[PDB]
């Protein structure tokens, strides 16, 4: 039993994660913790909420995070990705469980600190509330027992612009603060989540399905679903945080790379992701110098992935 | 029938060997140098380009010399660690007796591309500021210019300068961001492709034993560029880089290109960095890569097509 936290925009992907999490007997969640990016932080509580009363489990605490980046200022949400209500224009009753007092940088310091070396990460989103707990207490890297983070494109294409991936470019600032943190790091870019998909034929399979969940993911993933047939010409979903959350408990289903990652935090390129696999040598000093290297997702074994995924989503 | 190409250069090992093979390539009229600094100073790439005339015979080719920093200005740090101190391996040898015409290369490029309309073809071959000056002076020069081929950038791979970066665009990232968006029939080669097309240390021996014109002077260069290759790549041989390019301007068709935006980075930690937009997403807003036309970039490399020419090349007699 794995004690986990989710640090998450809740979000079409991150709902179908979090109600995953929930079914799966190798995982103890001891928290949501909650940012701004697939809608405003607020809608993302709202969410998550309502999937801890959906999964059976209201007492699961819900802790709000930042509502801008690091930089400051409002920020612009995928409303066209995950509908206004940040689940697909569901339009839900609101929950009558309620989030705890203290704020989501607050409860990562505190639920590490209180098992340092047991409490692994789970970032499905932009990581403004990692980087205030890692600014906040600078010890906290070296208890968090592992950091997972959705988020990034390793030499592929971003996916709010050419450059930039979404959770990055939410918080670039943050990200960089992550990446350089010293912690025990695995990124799971999009260059390898692109690879994982549900086709209009495997949806249509869940909403067949007799998985406890099945009619509720299959009306949230129509309006996620529509976005990828508009945008990227393909009819069905990428599966994002779902992979993510595959690689905290088999990692084995992928192959990582070690290197140092760095974020670009301003000009045309703010949020593009890079790593130095070291395979060259320099000769001077850079910005990918003397930081601690971090494990990338380089390979992905697709159908391993996508088997577990099913099974949880179908399970009664 | 000859096409005329002008070669805008900072000779450099891997440029000497690109343009002594241009010289030899018979549908080709090199009808000038242009020179940069970057693989060595402004100064050296055009006592090389000038002695690089004299050698193949041809001293009356017009050598213009170029910029000696980027747009942003300063005075460019030079890969004397890579070409060596003279930029050509450090041979040392003696000055040239031909001389640099008056006429900056940015100004041979206009005069040039203005004497003959849609028929010159620009080899970009070091950092792209002449062009990018050319650009800016001449409103219609992007139009008048048959095509540009550029070794430059590293596109959806690691850069040679840093992680970021590779060495001509680091070397001007604002020049070659004007290049990239200037509207003018432009095909790029990246380090992706060049890096896949190599020399042996047996490949460089057979150039060394054979009855190429040029073969004794092009194996003496070849060992400090070499040598470089061992100690930053771990790589018994050199990479062809420069001739690659050269090889795209005459056999296209041993490449496949995608069209696509690119921009450059011009600050920050990916300064240099060259980033295309292929298209194959609907962007939900408008982003840096909107609105500009799209130029070509190889995608793939026929490496035993492209590795026969250049040694064809490098060996004639
Ligand atoms: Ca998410
Ligand atoms: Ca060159
Ligand atoms: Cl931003």
């Amino acid at each position: 039993r794995d004690k986990l936290i989710i640090d998450t925009d809740p979000g079409i992907d991150d709902s179908m994660t979090i109600l995953m999490a929930f079914r799966a007997p190798s995982v103890e969640i001891i928290g949501l913790t909650t940012i701004f990016g697939n809608v405003d932080t607020k809608g993302a509580t709202r969410n998550a909420l309502l999937l801890c009363e959906r999964a059976g489990c209201p007492e699961v605490p819900v802790a709000e995070g930042s509502h801008e980046p690091l930089k400051g200022g409002k920020p612009r949400v995928a409303d066209f990705v995950h509908g206004s209500d940040g689940i697909g224009n569901l339009f839900l009753p609101a929950p009558s469980a309620k989030k705890v007092e203290e704020s989501a940088a607050d409860f990562l310091i505190n639920k590490v600190s209180e098992f340092p070396g047991e409490v692994s990460v789970l970032a499905l989103g932009p990581l403004t509330n990692v980087a205030l707990a890692i600014k906040r207490d600078p010890s906290f890297a070296s208890k968090v027992k592992k950091i997972v983070v959705l988020g990034g494109a390793f030499f592929a294409a971003g996916n709010v612009n050419p450059a930039a991936e979404a959770n990055i470019h939410g918080d670039p600032e943050a990200a960089d603060i992550v990446f350089t943190s010293g912690a025990d790091i695995v990124v799971v870019g999009i260059n390898i989540t692109t690879q994982v998909c549900l086709t209009d034929e495997d949806l249509l399979e869940l909403r067949n399905s007799k998985g406890k969940h099945a009619a509720f993911l299959y009306e949230m993933c129509k309006f996620y679903r529509d976005w990828h047939a508009k945008s990227d010409g393909f009819h069905g979903i990428f599966l994002h945080d779902p992979v993510s959350f595959t690689a905290v408990l088999h990692p084995e289903y992928f192959t990582f790379k070690k290197g140092v990652v760095r974020v670009e935090t301003q000009g045309i390129c703010t949020g593009h992701t890079l790593m130095d696999q070291g395979l060259k040598k320099w000769n001077s000093e850079n910005p990918w110098s003397g930081y601690k290297p971090i494990s990338v997702a380089w390979t992905v074994d697709v159908p391993k992935v996508i088997s577990f995924i099913k099974k949880l989503l179908m399970a009664p």
